[PDB]
């Protein structure tokens, strides 16, 4: 199938090699049957891109799991809304560990990533569109979830740093996503380095909020879900595989060498889901 003019630049992107935008996204598979946990502020499940695919399944702050900031919203429209989703009949699965104002504590990120890891239900995929400062115990946690059998996407982070310097994105067991712009440059908020495996669309990404209604906005929490909703689309085409696996698939069939600005010591990898 192909969603001609797509809402955001962002689906168009990762379906084709090289600039200018087709203004097409193209896709064989919808992820049908595959679990995307969203472990983010919560999900708002009504919104209309979601059909009734979204639901929340765990709450770290003693909540009801609903988003009341937005940006879980958004980035679970990402990997699987309709019309601004990677993978649009994914199962939308909110694990809600931070707060109405978008913050939570690296403890209740565990309790979260701990849920994901005893109880979801295989196919599954995992998204981390958070971050803070380097955590053993966190990057730990994230290793293990990852290897509980979870394909692990997470920001590389927005403070224009070096991503080994932040956790969970230099856990060694994710797959750690920095931002690009629509001109295919390195968006300048972006984190870098050794511990970022591949650029994903970040900036002006167009995706679904709290109001009902649509929102564009930037970083890396919205490159992070493009690889996510691909990685639903790997596991609803091939079968369940490890996140290794997935990695190594996602980095060698990525666009090589077309982001400009590039900081050298980061990959010059650009999400590219054709040769699904
Ligand atoms: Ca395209």
């Amino acid at each position: 199938a192909t969603q001609n003019n797509p809402p955001s630049w962002g689906l168009d992107r990762i379906d084709q090699t090289n600039l200018p935008l087709s203004r097409s996204y193209t896709y064989n598979s919808t992820g049908a049957g595959v679990n995307a946990y969203i472990i983010d502020t919560g999900i708002y499940t009504a919104h209309s891109d979601f059909g009734g695919r979204a639901t929340n399944v765990y709450d770290a702050l003693g909540g009801n799991g609903q988003d009341c900031n937005g940006h879980g919203t958004h980035v679970a429209g990402t990997v699987g809304g309709a019309a601004y989703g990677v993978a649009k009949a994914v199962n939308l699965r909110g694990v809600r560990v931070l707060n109405c104002s978008g913050s939570g504590t690296t403890s209740g990120v565990i309790a979260g990533m701990n849920w994901v890891a005893s109880n979801h239900v295989k196919p599954a995929v995992a998204n981390m569109s958070l971050g803070g400062g380097y955590s053993s115990s966190l990057n730990t946690a994230a290793n293990n979830l990852a290897s509980s059998g979870v394909f692990l996407a997470v920001a590389a982070g927005n403070e224009t740093t070096n991503a080994c310097n932040r956790s969970p994105a230099s856990a060694a067991n994710a797959t750690t996503v920095a931002a690009s712009t629509s001109t295919d440059a390195r968006a300048s908020y972006s984190n870098y380095g050794s511990c970022v495996h591949l650029y994903a669309p970040g900036s002006s990404i167009t995706s679904a909020w709290l109001n009902g209604g649509t929102n564009t906005i930037s970083g890396t929490s919205m490159a992070t879900p493009h690889v996510a909703g691909t990685a639903a689309l790997y596991k609803a085409t091939y079968g369940d595989a490890s996140f290794s696996t997935i990695r190594s698939w996602l980095v060698s069939n990525a666009t090589s060498g077309v982001i400009t600005g590039n900081v050298s010591g980061t990959p010059n990898l650009l999400l590219n889901k054709r040769s699904l």
